[PDB]
């Protein structure tokens, strides 16, 4: 039914932050100055993780749509459900493979080998439900009509797998040079014949929905999911530290705990945001879905930069820069969550239900409550005008003490009005 | 008013699942002869992880005991559950600490603070709720009352913490050797209450119910999806060819440096296919499900356990450690994993028992539309677990792929192989 939905799109939300493992794995020690190669790597890393997030969104989204023209679902739906997620998660070592050996056939052959699978996947799925219309079918629109809907549907299913497997005759055997023709196939499904029926609706909200608290979920617990399996003081311990006193070499792990607790905070607080956004929109736009994925993206970044902000590497008086980093990476990741919410211009008739319109009950309140993330920000980035850069730690203890005497906050401009 | 609840059971799941990452991630290699050390540190990983599993499910269960008893949902109480969420996912590590250090005094402190933790900010939930009954209140139940029940709910959620206060005082009052409130806080609020000693006295219900089934499918799809791709997250993480493979596998041709995982490879594509189709016979049988009962959630506690386990199953099976003639039984193993795993959905199942007008919407009752359908389709693993159990019978004990290549095909015919049974009936 709606449930099969959950589970295939909390697999989708846990594969799509599986690149940023990597990231938060590899070391930032300052034990030798390689911290240029290092540097090489962890960017490289970094844009392996960004562009495997903005590959495995473009495929849920194209899924997404699908299981909304296939609306009510069977045990034979399911089980091809199931085999779809299972050639989409091999999205992401798969393209990992492709990026680290470029020049190689193998390598974006097995790419596009694993795109083509899951075409043809949910070409089954879309043929076998337009097999049995009267049960499978969404509605009278999709069950009553000309019929003709499957030319359509299944084009725009196929040409993925189709400009695919054209990328792929042409990948490497010659001029491995017009593999473009692959990072074309994710422009079609968001605009190309926008600007260039109407299956291309934007998405359903509870779906857009659960798959951001899937991975705001996993990204916050990213940094316990190593705090644990990693800080265990290793009862071996005893000849460390001098001697015993479990507490001695548990306070080794204090700067992973307080970067912890900070990403925890930091990535929570977000999701709040996102969710009392979230609970307003009436009917989440196309823009609205496309903001929220570079949203998640950047908040999928957050916890390299909460835990570069508490390491104590070498040199730590002019390496401040890590928190400017940490500072633009919540900039971004929250300005796109703003930016979700400011497209409500014209837009508010249908989308953001009126409670929340141009001068609206609480549109201040929640105006500012998601403005109030880039704006701290802001002001710990401004912290190049001074010295007492530390002040971040402050700032964002407020930041999150806020939101509880928020709605006063609002009284406060309320008096104001005066 | 209830996404709020989704995105806390979606992390609560992860958090559940956190501590199953170093039995996975240890080394199967026999390469050194430590097979005792090895195994027995496999052991002790198993049953912390057992253990972690089980706590959290027993706080999950607490925690979604009480945003039953709160039907709405504020910003401040959005904030408030947030905190809990933080607390809540202290335990895991914390536990790990404990059963690494049972001797310190220090390890049962910090787990026993971390319940005064969470215990208490549930306190400070329910008791902001009912200082705004007609706002937070979840229906009339609760509104129109003799207002005693914040009275019982602030004791069935204290109950808890104050245990585990007299055990962490007992940890320094001298030689913790009882230590053990902490089980009595895990086994209190299931039997206890129910059998020991009720309290009333006008009085209806929410007390300790049965679970929503909405919140227990989502936590059940969190920890399944979880899982599934918990092999994937080792598969792609450290398995790139890493390119200065040119000078290993004696050339280039990546294909060859490649093949190496692909005993791994095949046991991921092994292993996702088997907790999918668990998966599929869990959303097959919860479909029809009415009111879930407090023995359903319980038997599916420990379905959800052992599936967790079963990715160290599936690593095990396609493993070709030394001496592979006589250590095949990690077939065996991994064979007991699955039906443990199964067996557990199949008393989830037959937890019917006359409960039909409650439970199992008339749909699947004795003599049902399609009970025979929903019966086979969940004793389908457990019994094709069992047949390659009895390869102790032969020597072929390679059938094991052969046949749960067979058991993920069956589904897609099973409206067949249930037709079969139709003709078969004269
Ligand atoms: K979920
Ligand atoms: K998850
Ligand atoms: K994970």
């Amino acid at each position: 039914s709606q449930r099969m939905l959950s589970f295939s799109d909390a697999l989708l939300s846990i594969i799509a932050t599986v690149m940023i493992l990597p990231v938060t794995h590899t070391e930032i020690s300052p034990e030798q100055q390689f911290d240029r190669s290092v540097q090489r790597l962890l960017a490289t890393r970094i844009a392996v993780y960004l562009m495997t997030f903005l590959i495995v969104t473009v495929a849920w989204a194209a899924h997404t749509r699908l299981f909304q023209v296939v609306g009510k679902t069977d045990d034979t739906l399911a089980l091809l459900n199931l085999a779809c997620m299972m050639t989409i998660t091999f999205l992401p070592y798969t393209f990992s493979l492709m990026v680290t050996f470029p020049d190689v056939p193998l390598g974006i052959f097995l790419f596009c080998v694993c795109v083509i699978a899951i075409g043809v996947v949910q070409a089954l799925i879309v043929g076998y439900a337009f097999h049995f219309p009267h049960l499978l079918s969404p509605q009278i629109q999709r069950s009553a009509h000309r019929a003709l809907y499957r030319r359509h549907v299944l084009g725009i299913v196929l040409q993925g797998p189709a400009l695919c497997f054209a990328a792929a005759i042409f990948s490497l055997f010659f001029v491995p040079l017009s593999y473009l023709l692959m990072v074309t196939v994710i422009l079609l499904p968001y605009v190309s014949k926008v600007t260039g029926f109407d299956l291309h609706e934007p998405l359903s909200k509870e779906r857009v929905e659960a798959f951001s608290d899937g991975v705001y979920a996993i990204v916050a617990t990213l940094l316990i999911l190593d705090i644990c399996e990693d800080n265990v003081p290793d009862p071996k311990d005893v000849k460390e530290r001098f001697s015993g006193s479990l507490v001695a070499a548990l306070s080794a792990t204090g700067p992973r705990f307080l970067a912890y607790f900070g990403s925890f905070a930091t990535v929570g607080l977000l999701w709040f945001a996102h969710h009392s956004l979230f609970l307003h929109v009436r009917k989440a736009t196309r823009a609205m879905g496309l903001l929220n994925t570079l949203s998640l993206a950047f908040v999928g970044g957050l916890p390299l930069a909460y835990q570069q902000t508490s390491a104590f590497a070498r040199q730590p008086r002019d390496e401040l820069e890590r928190v400017r980093v940490s500072c633009t990476i919540i900039f971004l990741a929250s300005i796109f969550q703003l930016a979700m919410w400011t497209t409500a211009l014209l837009h508010q008739a249908e989308t953001l239900q009126p409670s929340v319109w141009f001068g609206g009950r609480e549109h201040v309140l929640m105006f500012a409550k998601l403005a109030l993330y880039p704006c701290a920000s802001l002001l710990a980035f401004a912290s190049t005008c001074l010295l007492s850069r530390f002040s971040v730690g402050i700032f964002h203890l407020m930041q999150i003490a806020v939101p509880c005497a928020f709605l006063l906050l609002r009284l406060l401009v309320g008096l104001a009005l005066a």
